[PDB]
């Protein structure tokens, strides 16, 4: 039976951990206890707010319906209701107390209709769509004029203000994303904007919706540009423009990044809040891509391993990414260090992620990994996107594991801490307080091991004698987070606790 060295010090390396990490698009059991909430995708491209119509383009058909009312719960009623689709959306946010992300449009057209599949020669324009524009330039209607060709954005943005107020309000809208995988529209939207999007294409249809959402509501965070994954923050997907507008920049992140700095300045506004990818690993194990299936036990295994590519310099997956690009990872301090260099101030957000093993203790595991990681290295929002659906059993352990481990809706603090461990490969392990508190400390720690317990020997460094401890935690056998065997017996705040393999555990410890 091996030992672990675990060492936590709750004076060190004190950092904020934005609750936003905790977020979704898809809402999972509705216990999870999220604090975000995005309305993104696929779908939201060629969304038309005034008729609740969306487009599933290459998903689905290029089927123009109404997915989006069926999916938000709506009666064919409230369906006919201008924004009917994202006020109902920010309703349940409201209720649940979380922020909410919404998609706004720029590939250029919106559906017109609900009538099904969009041949290719109906391409927009046609009768199937209705042209985008950013600024009406004329007065707003709360009821929209549904029978012209038009959609207007700004006048979306100021139906939601009236209805909530602004973004700095309790009630507001928070957040709008400029569109979705803009890299990806001539893949998955080809009936839509068929052409791959040029680098200053993106600019400046970035740069007109922002400016136009901000003169209604200037407190509003701007997401952008929603990258797919690596290809786009590289070259945005092979832009035909690239090479000729690239410069010195290191990649297209670079490039967008400073320029939507540069039009900031010349329009004496910030014009971008958040610069916002998704991130789904292209990590292999057992030949299967961690994201495309459960796997084998070398898929798990990898499974397991892969949040290691978001922080660990030591760490190279089975990947195209860790292949050829070995320089841009660990990606999280990679894309820190390019957010702070080209755009100093603005925020970072993984706005679509999944490890995949959704009702496996891997994609358990690798999800209890990375919400600490998330939280300890600077990212303001993250939200996992459902890869399979139905339930996504170790998924939502995973975050009750944070955020309800007890079904009081109890949570991991708000204050990431020191916590180290000798074992990087077996273990990993996350500590938080809130409030600077020397009363009571969190550590969510884990075994990624199949075969091996490990015993855990923590040393803690803190103001207070800890006395005591309770645990909560899921395994293999369940996926609903059980109380385990409390911690009784702390001497000289150093404790042993053993961990079987394939588990996670929430400890909380108390000074009395
Ligand atoms: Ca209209
Ligand atoms: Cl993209």
């Amino acid at each position: 039976a091996k030992t672990i060295t675990i060492k936590v010090d709750t004076f060190k390396d004190r950092k904020p951990i934005s609750p936003y990490i905790y977020g979704t698009n898809q809402d999972l059991a509705g216990d999870e206890n999220m604090a975000a909430r995005r309305l993104g995708g696929n779908r939201m491209t060629g969304y038309n707010w005034e008729n609740n119509m969306s487009n599933a383009g290459s998903d689905w058909q290029q089927s123009s319906d109404n997915y989006l009312c069926s999916n938000g719960g709506l009666t064919q009623a409230e369906c006919e209701k201008p924004g009917a689709v994202t006020t109902s959306f920010h309703d349940q946010s409201l209720k649940l107390g979380t922020y909410s992300l919404v998609t706004l449009p720029m590939a250029g057209y919106v559906a017109k209709d609900g009538n099904g599949s969009v041949q290719e020669s109906e391409a927009a324009p046609s009768a199937r769509w209705n042209q985008v524009v950013n600024a009406k330039n004329a007065p707003f209607q709360l009821q929209p004029d549904l029978n012209d060709n038009y959609v207007y954005v700004d006048e979306f943005v100021h139906f939601l203000v009236n209805k909530y107020g602004t973004a700095s309000t309790k009630a507001g809208v928070k957040g709008y994303a400029l569109d979705n995988e803009p890299a990806l529209w001539s893949h998955t939207h080809p009936r839509i904007h068929g052409e791959k999007v040029g680098a200053k294409e993106l600019v400046d249809r970035s740069v007109s919706l922002s400016k136009a959402v901000k003169a209604i509501d200037a407190g509003a965070e701007v997401f952008g540009p929603v990258l797919y994954g690596f290809g786009a923050y590289k070259d945005l997907q092979t832009a035909p423009d690239w090479d000729s507008v690239k410069g010195n920049y290191s990649w297209f992140v670079d490039y967008y990044l400073d320029q939507m700095r540069l039009s900031s300045q010349v329009e004496g506004k910030r014009l971008l809040d958040v610069f916002d990818v998704h991130w789904y690993p292209e990590a292999m194990g057992g030949g299967i891509r961690i994201t495309n299936e459960v796997g084998n036990d070398e898929t798990k295994k990898a499974r397991m391993q892969a949040p290691r590519t978001l922080w660990d310099p030591t760490y190279k997956e089975d990947s195209w990414i860790a292949q050829w690009n070995s320089e841009f990872l660990p990606i999280l301090p990679r894309l820190k260090q390019s957010v702070d260099k080209y755009y100093p101030g603005t925020k970072l957000a993984m706005t679509e992620y999944s490890y995949g093993g959704e009702n496996d203790i891997s994609g358990g595991i690798a999800m209890t990994d990375v919400l600490g990681i998330l939280g300890k290295n600077d990212v303001y929002m993250a939200n996992y996107w459902k890869l399979k659906d139905g339930v996504n059993n170790y998924v939502s352990a995973a975050y009750k594991l944070y955020r309800n481990y007890d079904g009081k809706n109890s949570t991991f603090g708000d204050t990431s801490v020191s916590a180290q461990t000798s074992d990087i490969v077996n273990s990993s392990v996350h500590a938080s307080v809130t409030n600077a508190s020397d009363k009571e400390l969190h550590l969510v720690v884990m075994n990624k091991s199949m075969d091996s317990a490990f015993d855990a020997q923590f040393d803690l460094s803190g103001a207070k004698t800890y006395i005591s401890g309770k645990v909560w935690g899921f395994d293999k056998n369940s996926s609903q987070i059980k109380e385990a065997a409390p911690i009784t017996q702390i001497s000289g705040n150093r404790f042993t606790y053993t961990v079987p393999p394939l588990t996670a555990y929430h400890i909380v410890l108390t000074t009395g």
